[PDB]
């Protein structure tokens, strides 16, 4: 992964997120509810410290189960450790792109709405990147609980 936001304000990521596109490497990683990479961001919470705390939902023991992790900060502003999160681009008020990295990469956007033009930054992002799963969801599954 060679696109890297610069500039990076990372206390302006702050807030509600909606996993409106995710895709992955290998199939396994996003293919099954319960898939390992199938991550459901809700929330971004960064520290006074610059550190990333991130509430998700995560299908497991056929349950849809609220989620806590802290992404550390680098040396980096736009990488992360938990395994590096990268966040590729943003323009904080619509649309995040990110990845962890095996990779799998997401478009954020801030509402339960379609947004062509985040999804073909989202693809030209990929482009590069040896993909062989993708999935989007509508804006049904987007106000449910793991996207159901
Ligand atoms: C720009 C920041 C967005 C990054 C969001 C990272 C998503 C967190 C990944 C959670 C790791 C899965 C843990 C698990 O449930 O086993």
């Amino acid at each position: 992964v060679t696109q890297t936001m610069k500039g990076l304000d990372i206390q302006k990521v702050a807030g509600t997120w909606y996993s409106l596109a995710m895709a992955a490497s290998d199939i396994s990683l996003l293919d099954a509810q319960s898939a390992p990479l199938r991550v459901y961001v809700e929330e971004l919470k960064p520290t006074p410290e610059g550190d990333l705390e991130i509430l998700f939902q995560k299908w497991e023991n056929g349950e849809c189960a609220q989620k806590k992790i802290i992404a550390e900060k680098t040396k980096i502003p736009a990488v992360f450790k938990i395994n590096k999160v990268l966040v590729l681009d943003t323009d904080y008020k619509k649309y995040l792109l990110f990845c962890m990295e095996s990779l799998a990469c997401q478009c954020l956007v801030r509402t339960p709405e379609v947004d062509d033009e985040a999804l073909e930054k989202f693809d030209k992002a990929l482009k590069a990147l040896p993909m062989h799963i993708r999935l989007s969801f509508n804006p049904t599954q987007l106000e449910e609980q793991c996207h159901i």
